[PDB]
């Protein structure tokens, strides 16, 4: 009967959907750390600087 | 996310305004001492002099 064949494919459908879910989570986690670090590094880059007061010679 | 880029440029705008402020203050302080000294030196120069009373010979 059709009942047996339906159950077999059902298991396969669940496993496939889990794979595509894993890709999206892993990619978002990788891009999270890069975007956070870039923001913090740029903030330090703009604000920091050195200034010359006076120059003397002998 | 227009808010992020606004804040970054804002920091730079503040720093540039501080630079132009420093130039005007430093220049005015330098010109102050020259203008003060010149006035006092000229006052002495005009008012001072020597006079000959009488001349004798042997």
């Amino acid at each position: 009967e059709t009942g047996i064949g339906t159950l077999i494919i059902f298991i396969a459908m669940v496993l496939v959907a889990a794979v595509a879910a894993t890709v999206l989570i892993n990619t978002a986690g990788s891009l999270q750390q890069r975007a956070t670090s870039t923001g913090s590094q740029t903030t330090n880059q703009v604000s920091t600087g050195l200034i010359v007061q006076s120059i003397y010679g002998m």
